[PDB]
């Protein structure tokens, strides 16, 4: 039944890695033992290689994601080693590091020991590793408003922020068997943060901005072939819409348009004007100014969809059906500028892929 | 058979009709001779307030429309009388001068006779009734790509357009027994075009474009109870960004970011810059002030989704559900800065409705 479900991905992932990797007639016996290794067991371990192949895979499986051309260059680090909470800090310090490469981002995933009886080995509760913490309490609010709930939580384990508009969360995360997860306070020799600052325009840096240079998400579910990575932690590089259009414009994030408005020097009061849209425009050059000045990887929105487009190419070429979300792979400035906006794209789910869990704070 | 839909629909329609014009119970009585009109001829006759309140709920009801709000005043011209060329040429030109309303725009619609046996009466080949011709031969690109065809089949007919990049194409329509359609050349009088011009930068009109004042979509099916409308143009004001994001900027448009670019001063090689998006901003401000400057109704994107939100609270204070389409909704520059991006929308599709029908030509 579980043991089912589990040999009917199993023989479909595979099947598929092998035919990828040009080792398709070793498929027969490895499915063989498999099948063997399900029925004795309930449960089976992938190859370096599958598990390698299968990170890659859900990557390029990912509809929403636009930075899929890169897909094959994934760096893979195997953790299912590891067994202590000092292991799992210690591996996620270490891909911090990594995929940081001072600067010159690495595409990198982590992976920790799977599920088991779909029981958890390790849980990790931030979203991303490097985010802000975020308060509001008494008509005030400080730093990150996404972050509220985690910080929240943080702060009833014994966690206590400065309440600057830009704390860094702790690491925290359970091991299977503790009641409740600890937490560590990132070195901040570790994290890489960018000042925002303008090309032309000097008051910008007023504003007294900044983002963290590498964003690794934390909570997503990898699955390759039945088994379940809940704790399997990936980075790219970002898309500078994702901070200047979202991270610091949204009005539930860091609200920070009317002040960008101010300091460029022009009015906020009359929709007419656009003056959200020319906001929007100078924090989003300035963004991407920002991270190259610093030698911090960043890619704007236009050239991601070039990327993209070849990525569309790559598939069609290889034989492979894409599939994509229109919603979440145009940028949200300027989208009918790409030539996503003006096609559509099949969501279907194709696995391996990554998937939402749900928060164990909440 | 046919007989059998025409009253299904029929009897959802004259319902729901009657129960929003407070007639809850001349609705049995109405039904019956409805039924009755039916069985003896094989169809049934709207009377104004049917038709006018139908008209009205199919803009309520079109998914893509952000313009809703105001779907209550619609102005209904009804034409189901017309026989003749001439009567429907007039009354396409009556349309036009009505709507314009010397620049303060009335949403109007004016409904011909409707479809017989699934036999058109009056087929309409502009798509809009207001619309610039495009050329395409040797290399050479001239006006509006989108009417390339339409253009080519009204020079088959006789007609020739001087070749500017902003030719007024012909109405051009065809009657019931009638071979051909036939073409009429727009009284420059009736139109009102809008130069554009920015309120900062004075080298902008350098570029001479221009726009026209009123969009009359005049290609699409007007569906009510069972009654075919498949001549029936309708007319609101421009969005802004649909002038300024789309018919200037588009590649397979006008395409006149690059040149936009060089005319604000700022250099259109780096993605990385931000040119297109900038020059989006300015172009979209640049057409604004444009019409508000000429006394010509126009809405931004920003006012727009606001109107929209009340027309989402009037739907719910109503008791109505809302239907919509969020790919159509958003708008192509800044969407994230509306609350429409910012959650989902239903995209069934409910009756009374507008709805494409094929090209004549092509
Ligand atoms: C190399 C640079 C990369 C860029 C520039 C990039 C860009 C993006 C962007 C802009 C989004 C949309 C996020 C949003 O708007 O909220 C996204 C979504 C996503 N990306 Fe990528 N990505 C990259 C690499 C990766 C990698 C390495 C993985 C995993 C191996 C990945 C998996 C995903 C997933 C799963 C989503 C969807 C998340 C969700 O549904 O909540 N991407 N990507
Ligand atoms: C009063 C001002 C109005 C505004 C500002 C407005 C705005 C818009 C906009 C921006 C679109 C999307 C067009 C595009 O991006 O291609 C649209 C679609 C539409 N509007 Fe409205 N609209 C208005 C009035 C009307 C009226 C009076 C009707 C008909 C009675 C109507 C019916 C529709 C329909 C059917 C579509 C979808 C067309 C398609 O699917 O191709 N609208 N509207
Ligand atoms: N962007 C949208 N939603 C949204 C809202 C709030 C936060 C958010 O963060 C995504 C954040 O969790 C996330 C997830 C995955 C990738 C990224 N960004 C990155 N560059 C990478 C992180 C890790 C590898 S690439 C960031 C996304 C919408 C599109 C259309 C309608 S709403
Ligand atoms: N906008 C899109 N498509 C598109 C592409 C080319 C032309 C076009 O014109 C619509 C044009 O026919 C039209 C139709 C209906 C309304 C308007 N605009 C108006 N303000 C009105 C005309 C009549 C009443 S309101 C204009 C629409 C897309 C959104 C998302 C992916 S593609
Ligand atoms: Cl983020
Ligand atoms: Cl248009």
């Amino acid at each position: 039944e579980e043991k089912e479900i589990l040999w009917n991905e199993a023989k479909a992932f595979i099947a598929a890695c092998y035919q990828e990797l040009g080792k398709a007639a070793e498929v027969k016996d490895r499915l063989a033992d498999i099948k063997s290794e399900i029925d004795l067991t309930g449960s089976y371990v992938h190859t370096k290689e599958e598990l390698e192949h299968g990170a890659k895979m859900a990557w390029r499986n990912s509809n929403r994601c636009i930075g899929r051309l890169f897909w094959n260059s994934l760096n893979v680090i195997d953790r299912r080693d590891v067994r202590t909470k000092e292991e799992v800090r210690d591996a996620l310090f270490h891909h911090i590091e990594t995929a940081t490469n001072n600067g010159k981002i690495r595409p990198t995933i982590t992976i920790f020991p799977p599920e088991e009886k779909g029981e958890k080995q390790v849980e990790i509760w931030n979203h991303q590793l490097i985010r802000y913490a975020g308060y509001e309490s008494d008509g005030e609010r400080i730093g990150d408003p996404a972050s509220c709930s985690l910080t929240a939580a943080c702060e009833e384990l014994g966690w206590r922020g400065e309440r600057t508009d830009f704390d860094l969360l702790p690491l925290i995360f359970r091991m299977k068997g503790d009641e409740q997860p600890v937490w560590y306070e990132l070195p901040r020799s570790l994290v890489i943060e960018v000042p925002i600052t303008h090309p032309d325009i000097e008051a910008f840096s007023d504003l007294e901005l900044k983002w963290y240079g590498v964003p690794i998400v934390s909570d997503m579910k990898l699955e390759v072939g039945g088994i379940h990575y809940n704790a399997a932690p990936f980075n790219g590089w970002y898309m500078g819409t994702e901070i200047g259009a979202r991270n610091l414009a949204d009005e539930k994030r860091y609200d920070k348009l009317k002040k960008v408005a101010s300091v460029i020097g022009i009015a906020a009061d009359y929709n007419t004007d656009l003056w959200k849209d020319q906001a929007l425009v100078e924090l989003n050059k300035a963004v991407l100014h920002s991270y190259k000045k610093q030698g911090v990887s960043i890619v704007d929105h236009h050239t991601a969809a070039s990327q993209f487009k070849r990525f569309e190419e790559q598939a069609e070429e290889a034989g492979r059906k894409l599939t994509g979300d229109w919603t979440w792979l145009i940028p949200p400035i300027s989208p009918a500028a790409t030539h996503i906006f003006h096609r559509s794209y099949d969501n279907s789910i194709v696995k391996p892929n990554y998937f939402y869990q749900d928060k164990p704070y909440e």
